[PDB]
């Protein structure tokens, strides 16, 4: 039930920061997929982290194990400093380009100077990239607090959302840093020329940034099911694992 049962401490240390970063995006993903109703409810279990009720995959359920396992290959992607963004996109077949909703997790590595702002795809903006740049690691307890603050905001944001359309489809999509080789492909992902793009008018939410010592992870959302821009108290990659 304590932080330590889920996450590393001493987050200033590179290895602990790396492990935290991956475990964080897996945790938030379970939270999101459960609350937006993408998988059967038996795929999830409620766990406790300090004062907060969060969500984890139930790996004894095949669909949940499949989704959980997709994160395995991202461990090397993060270690090598290759993973720029991990995104959960919701859409309706057959139009995989028409994104109804996305939760994006954008990475910055060890006081990286500045990051390219994509002109033609994704969710990132000058504003969001400035916020990611200005975020700083402070100490482990502070990240415990910021984790809690960010999950609470995620929760409040999802509460403001209308339900997903019946039979929505979901994919995981990743983009890479300039370090990554030209045809880099994490284990469990497929190499793709396509990422995702959003309608100009889609409503957006900035949920928060959580920092390890060597990794900053920014959560940004956009949804056709938010009306307007926005208890749990105790060279791209594609995965269609969901």
């Amino acid at each position: 039930s304590q932080w330590k049962a889920t996450f590393p401490v001493d987050l200033e240390i590179e290895k602990n920061s790396e492990m935290f970063a991956l475990r964080y995006i897996k945790c938030a993903s379970a939270f999101i997929l459960d609350r937006r109703g993408i998988l059967d409810e038996k795929c999830f279990k409620t766990r406790t982290i300090d004062k907060l009720l969060v969500t984890a995959f139930q790996s004894s359920v095949p669909a949940a194990k499949r989704v959980s396992s997709t994160f395995d290959g991202l461990r090397d992607a993060i270690q090598q400093g290759y993973l720029r963004e991990f995104a959960i996109v919701f859409y309706k077949k057959p139009n995989e380009e028409d994104i109804n909703e996305v939760f994006a997790f954008r990475f910055a590595y060890g006081d990286e100077g500045e990051i390219f702002v994509s002109l033609n795809n994704g969710i990132d903006t000058n504003e969001s990239s400035q916020e990611l740049l200005q975020a700083k690691f402070v100490d482990t307890d502070n990240t415990k607090q910021m984790f809690a603050s960010t999950i609470k905001k995620l929760h409040r944001c999802i509460k403001k959302m209308e339900p997903l359309p019946q039979g929505s489809d979901a994919s995981f999509r990743v983009s890479y840093t300039e370090k990554a080789p030209k045809d880099y492909t994490p284990e469990g992902y497929l190499l793709s020329p396509m990422f995702y793009t959003l309608n100009q008018d889609i409503r957006k939410a900035s949920i928060g940034i959580v920092c390890g010592g060597h990794h900053k992870i920014q959560m940004l959302a956009a949804s056709q099911y938010l009306k307007q821009d926005f208890p749990n108290m105790s060279p791209y990659g594609l995965s269609q694992g969901i």
